[PDB]
């Protein structure tokens, strides 16, 4: 009857992400195939009552099994911590998740033919990969108060002569100043991923550096790169025709602007954040925006929709007002993580679903039925009626009835 | 005959805007003007060979005779070592000039009418205001080798307890760690030049920082702007109906790719760097930008393509292939550099110059003539032939055939009488 899916580790979410959820579950997942769902509730409340134990326990159950789906989830901030009152102010399962698995998300934009992008040329999507580890998001920046000498030092654990350099004398007033540091280890992990991720897509790679400015600190990520690429992955690389190669990071944004997209992005933590919003508009929306954090063995992953829980449209909801969230990243996150679990265990059959999902999804779109925010794509916010766009609740609905046939027609050879 | 010039700091460079350089000197500038010129090779031999020392003494030319033209230079790696045979990894020339002089580059792209944008909502200019001193530019960085403790430490000049900071404390291998830092009067004159450039131009002004991160760091710009605007320039804004504002650099970037254009951008120094070549391409073309250096006095300037040496460009011209590097930007450098010397001495004629230059630049890129890049911009480069754009010395030649008769004319006309 139905098809068997297998091992796959199930996060439920927050707010409007949350109710998607469970019509992707219910509309689209659950009538045709049947998983060993291992389903973990990192809603807030219950990341509350477990005290967050809930968020490592899935992270280990991903690490056993190789595959989960998440649904986005409340970061807490001082808000959110009155609003529940929480017993602490948790930390972002998404950090928590990710630094237990030691992978690196990469985020695609998903393309449909009739939604425009701000930038003219791109025909296939730009894949970052963002290395989330270190530089300015560990750094320890102060205020300098006035003048005096800045030195960054550093004492050897083997108890070596210890190495001290000047950093700036402050002569006449003050300022800033700040350190900041990067580790071998993560820098050789977000190679090995970003070489899995650009080979399973059959994709060139690139990584973007300053390495002509800092000398030693971006050039041990570039040379961290190449002698991966060169002992293990070359050959692979070439078998594929495609490539890697480094990149100055001003002549990389040009040349991904320039570019027809289709090809796999690893930026450094910086790099990679900054412009996230910037990509998601520039394909459409966030809703158009999936994830998937790849381990460095290439078996390990996790997909997710990139963007969050879509609190407006959570409260609009919540108000009986009518709401058009696009659930697209999230329907993608479940087709991302299946069709990894099929490749993993040869699945011909999950294989094929996870594909018709994903062309029922697009050709949908392509048809003419899409979200309030795709609606706006085309025609200007100011512009779109009610007649342009579908519901939240619509469009799940006609994204179930175009599934039921597509599989229908499929089984009829 | 020709028009005199007067003092101008001029360096060379490497690769391909070398050879662009001497074209634009031998064919644009020589036949017409004649210079008092200071010339340095920032040629990366004649840095080794010197070790680097013609770099800081170019610097202190710019400084002495304000004006100064530089070429795109090589600014190596491990791989460039190896190249030249070099005796170090020799900081950036840029790095070193800048840190030396100060200031604020503005960087701003070069419109023509038949060129179509990357980016359909830019209708209007954007102009970077890249602050030019500190952060990663005179970073200290350096390879941890191994297990063991980083700290920043700060020792006050008035004899009280130095402040030491955990940087991290690597426990199971090596890594990487970096110390930068930036100063209080560089950052306010930073200010002062983005709230003048933007009343000049009659925009709004943005700052872009990462104070969500940074909150120290990027805080003290933050603040130093908003103290600077409130209490000297908010009033004159309001009378021109335009505005100050701090973005977070995630909003700034996804708000500028959805503008119309027409704001000026402050940026750090980093972001500064990756936003010139981005929104160089987003109008066209890294060789359709404009830079300048404005010190903070406002007499001294250095003018610059934004872009580098074009290396990739260059390896075909190595091979004996045919090339069509735009060499716009690099022309702009020393029509740009020789406005400024024109204002400091009120020399009308050479004041003519520049902008003739500039204006035949345009008309003959909108006339249907130029390089492959732009060639592109409007076929799309998939659709290019040889047929639809010049080679780099095609087009030079073009140029110095309409800048011959530009300047012809313009010494029969009444102006010049
Ligand atoms: N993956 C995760 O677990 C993440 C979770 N979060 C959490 O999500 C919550 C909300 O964060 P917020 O800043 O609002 O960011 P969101 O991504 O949730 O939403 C911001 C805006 O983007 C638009 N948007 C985003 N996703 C969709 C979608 N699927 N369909 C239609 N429009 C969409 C909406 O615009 P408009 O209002 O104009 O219609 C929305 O108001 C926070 O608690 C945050 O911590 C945040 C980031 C990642
Ligand atoms: N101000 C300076 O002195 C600078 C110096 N450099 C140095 O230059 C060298 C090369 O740097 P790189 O990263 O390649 O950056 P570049 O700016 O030199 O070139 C990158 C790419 O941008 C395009 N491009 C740039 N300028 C032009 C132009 N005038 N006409 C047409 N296309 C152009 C070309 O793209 P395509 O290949 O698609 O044709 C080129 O391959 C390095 O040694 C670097 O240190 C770099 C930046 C600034
Ligand atoms: O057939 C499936 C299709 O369903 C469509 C969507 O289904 C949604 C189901 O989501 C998953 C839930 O299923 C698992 C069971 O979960 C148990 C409860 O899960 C918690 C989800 O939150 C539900 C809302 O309750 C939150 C409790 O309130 C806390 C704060 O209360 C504030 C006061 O309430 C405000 C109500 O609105 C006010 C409007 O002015
Ligand atoms: C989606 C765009 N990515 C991107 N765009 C910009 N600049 C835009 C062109 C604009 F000027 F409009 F803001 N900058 C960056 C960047 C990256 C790393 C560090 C910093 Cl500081 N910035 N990334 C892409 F790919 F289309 F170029």
């Amino acid at each position: 009857k139905k098809i068997s899916g297998g091992s796959v580790v199930e996060m439920q979410g927050d707010e409007m992400t949350r109710i998607i959820w469970e019509l992707i579950k219910e509309k689209l997942i659950f009538p045709y195939v049947e998983l060993d769902l291992h389903s973990y509730d990192l809603g807030i409340e219950n990341r509350d009552a477990t005290n967050d134990q809930v968020t490592k326990d899935a992270a280990e159950a991903i690490k056993k099994h190789n595959v989960g789906v998440k649904c986005a989830t409340i970061t807490p901030d001082e808000k959110r911590v009155e609003e529940f009152k929480l017993k602490q102010m948790w930390k972002s399962p998404n950090g928590t998740i990710r630094n237990i698995l030691g992978g690196t998300v990469f985020r695609e934009a998903i393309i449909c033919k009739n939604i425009p992008r701000l930038v003219s040329g791109w025909v296939k999507p730009i894949i970052i990969g963002h290395h989330a580890y270190g530089d300015q998001y560990r750094a320890t920046d102060f205020v300098v108060p006035g003048p005096g000498k800045v030195e960054i030092t550093y004492t050897p654990s083997d108890g070596t002569q210890k190495v001290t350099y000047l950093v700036h004398n402050f002569e006449e007033g003050g300022g800033v100043a700040m350190g900041m540091y990067n580790q071998d280890k993560s820098i050789e992990d977000f190679a090995h991923s970003s070489f899995q991720m650009a080979l399973s897509k059959g994709w060139p790679l690139y990584l973007s550096t300053k390495n002509t400015i800092l000398k030693k600190y971006d050039g041990r990520f570039k040379d961290i790169f190449q002698e991966i690429y060169d002992k293990q992955y070359k050959s692979q690389f070439e078998a594929q025709k495609i490539w890697y190669e480094h990149r100055l990071i001003d002549d990389m944004v040009a040349q991904a602007m320039k570019s027809e997209g289709g090809f796999i992005w690893a930026c450094k933590n910086y790099d990679g954040d900054v412009q996230s919003d910037s990509v998601a508009q520039g394909y459409g929306s966030l809703g158009m925006m999936t994830s998937v954090l790849v381990c460095p063995d290439g078996k390990t992953v996790e997909a997710e929709a990139a963007h969050g829980t879509v609190t407006r449209h959570y409260r609009m909801y919540q108000k009986g007002q009518e709401t058009s969230t696009n659930p697209i990243a999230s329907i993608f996150a479940w087709t991302r993580g299946l069709a990894h679990r099929a490749k993993l265990d040869n699945n011909k059959e999950l294989a094929f679903f996870a594909n018709a999902l994903e062309e029922v999804s697009i050709e949908t779109i392509e048809a003419g039925f899409m979200t309030k925010d795709l609606a706006a794509c085309i025609k200007g916010l100011p512009n779109v009626q009610r007649s342009d766009y579908l519901n939240t609740f619509e469009f799940m609905d006609k994204l179930g009835e175009n599934l039921k046939i597509k599989l229908a027609q499929a089984k009829l050879s």
